């Protein structure tokens, strides 16, 4: 009640009880995790003979990271509403091809979702955060003035103070964001003077959202507070926070889940190890008297692979009737899958944030998306609703298998029908249009190449309903 | 505020840190990763025995190269924009036409690329540097009198001094490139006198891009100082740093990534390691470890193997020669995996190549990583086309294009359009080219039949977009308009042909 200045202590204290616990105890975590990256020796490789730390998390990286990239950065059609079946066509795919539109193909392309699967695996956290700008330069036709814009980017999760009693997003209490924010950007500010930190003075800065009450009532929502360096801030009630804070695994309920490293410290330390006896092996057999040893040790090594198999990486060949339907009932279990799913959920939630961060104001845009035309967005619903169903544990069929299923069941069915039946009693041209279009996307050509539309048009009723019938 | 010299020592300071830590740590890592490559000895190599080492990222170089210069090296259709649905033919195709025929098939091909690539695979970083020259020689028709251009070049890597806390391309406060420049461009600039360092004395010139504030106020944009020798320079407000910093893998929150061989090195030290380890057990094999005694065979049995045959010692009839057992070949079964380990790495294409006969080059070989690898570079050249379009927006020449056709208006007053694409070569859609080949033509046209014997031309595509069917095609096959024009829209030969003669047939 009434807090002015007792805030600033009290978030003081709070980012240095965070500062002390994350950096021990995630810091000490993530240096093991990028030495067990790096290849970097282990310290038990003792002087004056060969320490050789042999890569292991890193091929599990390489095979693991183009699945996600196929899974999610392939065409607008990963996430998706199923709303009220009546308003849809209004929205739903339009909203939809918005967002991803932005997000994709106008924020960085996947780059920004590239570090963050990259800040999440390697050093076991995930996050990025959602602000905004203003888009200036016009011409003083194309006036380009008043216009602001949304961007997300990796949060340096390296600077993500946070209290370790969350185990979820919105749970925190306190979230501390860290960054540099440069004299320059102080200036644009407007403070006059400077802190304990030529021109540019690689001054430090911090962001804070918490939930707080200075007005003398109840505990009131989220505040955004720009706390820098104990000087002038910008202290503003808040409604959403812009970040994800993935764990690439699900931990049980804890703020930051384990990494690769974390299951894959045991192997990495085994394999090395037995490499090093193996060459050590093949010394003392040069110098020579020492008995030799059998090759069997090798072939252990080779269920050490099987233990990247076990783990994670299952298809230890190429690939792990109808030739292997499902691609092989997806590689025989591949986890990746329910990985991808969990991912899936986190970017719902950012799927959600930017859209409110969208549905407030953003511009008089337009989409195009297979055609000219699309209402300002500024004022949409949220529909409360997200879907990510189709590209994981879900129906999720990929592209090739469904593709040459529904290709050749509904092609052999179509010509019987037709030389039988006829093409009245079963799918007609008005669905016929359908079973050419998920060809077509399937290829990734869905309007501008073949439209192929005819639902009632005026080519319908020439062709259709004129030559069609009086032929 | 208001300062001339002090900025002088300040960038030298800036550029002696720099070179420390850039020439000390990439520097050593580079020259690791040449002796890698180059197959030179470790240093581990004892001496009087062989030092033969096996190369193994050569030919991982050999194998990513290719597939990048079909990716890319393959027609102008790598970038797209997509802007406003009705405003694209006029300037989108025109001024991705007009950037890649440009840079591509008007700077020296694809050499600097094709070397930019390299950089990013062995040099750790792959960047380069975008600047203008004017062109000259008219007739005095042909006169060409102050006509510039705009070309692209490798800034020699090795000269390309940062800061370490960029972490990105538009984050560094501290851009320096260094030159020689020698004494003919001195003269043409105008310097009088010289520096520490005939007519051409090898002298030594640097460029610096940084954001400062020599105006008494706040951090101005960047400036452009061409700080050779703390002598007469070309300061400048500078608005746009024509830079890509490429690390061929999108490395952690780093400015510079780390390369093939960081990856790599402990594959070829392994494999250079067991396969002398196995030229020596063929040594040893041959020999047999034959050991005499003091006072005989002084000779040191001439290493048990020479045109001998009979040791002969004096009097002793005991002779110790040891056979030293043999090994099996299941080593050689390492081997094999080592190959798998490039192919595990990166390729994975062990084979030639990694229903319907294959599906899509069989899933890209198998899930091919080279698609995001080469993903990134897509988001990265993206931007340098922009940067190059920045350079031809504000003011490049009046000149045309032969894009199919004779017309192209002036390129010096487009909009930027803010953004391109970069979805039809990679991860995206972006699929090469045989899949789209077979899929369309087999699909498409025996649908089109199936419906024209059926329902018709008329309810489905017809000729207007029959140009398009046969347009899918003449662009797998390269020959877009000119070789088959096929247009056919709304035409007079279009009037006569399919709306007077085929109507009243």
């Amino acid at each position: 009640p009434m807090d002015d200045e007792q805030v600033l202590r009290h978030l003081d204290q709070l980012v240095n009880d965070a500062l002390d616990f994350n950096s021990s105890e995630l810091s000490k975590q993530r240096s093991e995790a990028l030495k067990y990256y790096f290849g970097e020796p282990f310290g038990n490789e003792r002087p004056g003979k060969s320490g050789i730390v042999s890569r292991d998390v890193q091929e599990t990286v390489d095979w693991i990271m183009p699945s996600l990239m196929k899974v999610f950065t392939s065409g607008g059609q990963v996430v998706k509403y199923e709303p009220d079946t009546a308003e849809d066509v209004e929205q739903a795919e339009q909203e939809t091809e918005y967002v991803n539109y932005l997000f994709m193909r106008k924020n960085e392309g996947f780059k920004v979702m590239f570090d963050w699967f990259q800040d999440t695996l390697m050093m076991k956290t995930g996050v990025v955060k959602v602000y905004v700008e203003e888009v200036l330069k016009p011409t003083f036709i194309r006036k380009d003035k008043k216009k602001r814009e949304i961007k997300v980017l990796c949060v340096k999760p390296e600077n993500f103070l946070v209290d370790r009693l969350a185990t979820c997003i919105d749970d925190a209490r306190f979230l501390c964001h860290r960054e540099k924010y440069t004299v320059s950007d102080l200036r644009l500010l407007g403070v006059p003077e400077d802190v304990i930190e030529e021109a540019n003075r690689e001054v430090w800065a911090s962001e804070c959202y918490t939930l707080l009450d200075v007005d003398g009532d109840g505990i009131s929502e989220l505040r955004r507070i720009l706390y820098v360096g104990d000087y002038i801030i910008s202290n503003e009630p808040w409604d959403c926070r812009p970040f994800a804070d993935l764990n690439a695994y699900r931990i049980a309920h804890k703020f930051h889940g384990m990494s690769v490293y974390d299951k894959i410290r045991d192997i990495q330390e085994i394999r090395s190890v037995l490499m090093r006896n193996i060459m050590d092996n093949i010394y003392r057999t040069n110098q020579g008297e020492t008995p030799q040893l059998s090759g069997e040790v090798y072939g252990m090594l080779d269920r050490l692979e099987a233990d990247r198999g076990k783990r994670t990486g299952i298809t230890d060949r190429t690939r792990g009737a109808a030739m292997s339907v499902n691609q092989l009932m997806t590689a025989a279990e591949q986890q990746i899958d329910l990985i991808a799913r969990m991912f899936a959920e986190t970017g719902v939630k950012r799927l959600f944030q930017l859209l409110h961060d969208h549905a407030i104001k953003y511009q008089n845009q337009e989409e195009v998306f297979q055609l000219r035309g699309k209402w300002v967005a500024v004022n949409p619903a949220n529909w409360r609703e997200r879907s990510d169903l189709t590209v994981t544990v879900g129906i999720g069929n990929m592209n090739k298998d469904q593709q040459m299923l529904h290709l050749m069941r509904i092609w052999e069915m179509a010509q019987a029908v037709v030389g039988g039946g006829g093409l009245g009693v079963l799918v007609s041209e008005q669905n016929l249009y359908n079973i050419l279009k998920e060809v077509t996307e399937n290829a990734g050509y869905k309007d501008p190449d073949r439209f192929w539309t005819n639902p009632n048009s005026p080519e319908a009723l020439q062709a259709k309903a004129i030559r069609e019938q009086k032929e």
